[PDB]
């Protein structure tokens, strides 16, 4: 379908068009969100010119009995429904304990407002999962068209065990390491309805929708190709399932998924996550969000 720019968002434009959310942890991990104003005077955020950085302490060694490793978890003050977001990503957070995401969802009802994770991993393990988590009665098809993978295919967090249904990409440079070497590329999600889409194009492509690459303000989605996750609403009311979604990004260190031990030390991770996290913070140099823009359309 046609969209029309909605929310242009570089640089400094997140400082009033997103909160920081200096919250406990939902997922419970060993992180210490801060609010907007501690995240800036400790350069934790920077947002400036072209770039928005999102970034993990990296200098202090923590007491084991005090708060978790500082970081951010930014939402949008706006919320959407039937819309497309388009992420331009330079660098996402890379390292052991990392569990970065973009995502979507409505927190004051989770998860009956739906969930949907555009970025997401942990540990630095490679490919880029893309999942939707909601209440009762909605699952996905065993085939559909996509390029990526389909790994649970029960979206209802109550019956699969907060996995959600989710979506393998297929490439590498989709996450962590491998996408921050070649330089990150663009996640666009379009969320109608009938559907949701996710499409990620590195950004050495050479088949990337210009609509996607240069963010005009008018853009066809007719024309990008297939999707590298589809959610149809084949076996899931999509409208019924979501609300109207805020959209979050942010970097928590180990919690419910990252921080397991099989998880952790299956990724080659050394001892424990939260004794890491704790002892190592030159290792977090590089867990860090380099955004050059998000773009909504409506
Ligand atoms: C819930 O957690 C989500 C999780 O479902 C998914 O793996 O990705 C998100 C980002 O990585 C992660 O936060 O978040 C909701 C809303 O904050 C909570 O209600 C819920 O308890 C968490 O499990
Ligand atoms: C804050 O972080 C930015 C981005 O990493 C960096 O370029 C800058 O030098 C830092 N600012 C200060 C004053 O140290």
């Amino acid at each position: 379908a046609t969209y029309h720019l909605e929310d242009n968002w570089v640089g400094s434009a997140f400082l009033s068009t997103f909160t920081h959310e200096a919250i406990a942890d939902p997922t419970h991990g060993r992180v210490n969100y801060v609010d907007q104003a501690t995240a800036l005077a400790k350069n934790l955020t920077y947002a400036s010119g072209d770039t928005l950085i999102l970034r993990a302490d990296h200098t202090t060694t923590l007491s084991p009995s005090g708060p978790g490793r500082n970081s951010v978890r930014i939402r949008s003050i706006k919320t959407y429904t039937t819309h497309v977001a388009v992420f331009d990503v330079r660098h996402m957070p890379q390292g052991c304990g990392t569990w970065p995401a973009a995502w979507e969802t409505d927190e004051g009802d989770w998860p009956n407002g739906g969930e949907v994770d555009i970025i997401e991993g942990v540990n630095d393990q490679s490919p880029n999962a893309m999942t939707l988590h909601t209440g009762a009665n909605c699952a996905m098809p065993a085939s559909r068209t996509m390029t990526g993978h389909a790994t649970n295919n029960n979206c209802d967090v109550n019956t699969d065990g907060n996995t959600g249904c989710g979506v393998q990409a297929p490439t590498a440079n989709s996450y962590g390491p491998s996408f921050n070497a070649n330089g990150g590329g663009w996640y666009a999600m379009e969320r109608t309805n009938s559907f949701i889409k996710v499409w990620f194009f590195p950004r050495n492509a050479g088949n990337v929708p210009n609509d996607i690459a240069s963010g005009p303000a008018t853009i066809n989605t007719d024309n990008w190709g297939t999707p590298t996750a589809f959610f149809p609403n084949t076996n899931c009311d999509i409208g019924s399932h979501f609300d109207a979604n805020n959209i979050i990004i942010n970097l928590t260190f180990c919690g419910d998924w990252a921080g397991q031990a099989s998880i952790f030390n299956g990724a080659g991770c050394p001892g424990s996550c939260v004794d890491y996290v704790n002892n190592n913070p030159s290792a977090f140099a590089n867990a860090y969000w380099d955004i050059a823009s998000v773009r909504v359309y409506q």
